[PDB]
């Protein structure tokens, strides 16, 4: 992890403004606005693990009301309707989780 190293601050400062909203996670733009899909599958990995505070490896509700914080600071309590659309869209196997490979491809299909 590192979310200005890694990625790119300036990107990232994008980002965070790209999910600022209450509902309205749009998570492909947010990777493309944040360079994500522009930087590497192994770089992809140090991301995911930044939004995982519990490392478990698997994002679930209770971090993504609030996953902006490991974007950066400024993120804020995202909406009781976003993180049921989030997680239900996040999840592409069926395990109710936001997991890593998801995540970066979740946002190819634009
Ligand atoms: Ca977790
Ligand atoms: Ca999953």
């Amino acid at each position: 992890m590192s979310m200005t190293d890694l990625l790119n601050a300036e990107d990232i400062k994008k980002a965070v403004g790209a999910f600022s909203a209450t509902d309205s996670f749009d998570h492909k733009k947010f990777f493309q606005m944040v360079g994500l899909k522009k930087k590497s599958a192994d770089d992809v990995k140090k991301v995911f693990h930044m939004l995982d505070k519990d490392k478990s490896g698997f994002i679930e509700e209770d971090e993504l009301g609030f996953i902006l914080k490991g974007f950066s600071p400024d993120a804020r309590d995202l909406s009781a309707k976003e993180t049921k659309m989030l997680m239900a869209a996040g999840d592409k196997d069926g395990d109710g989780k936001i997991g890593v490979d998801e995540f970066s491809t979740l946002v190819a299909e634009s």
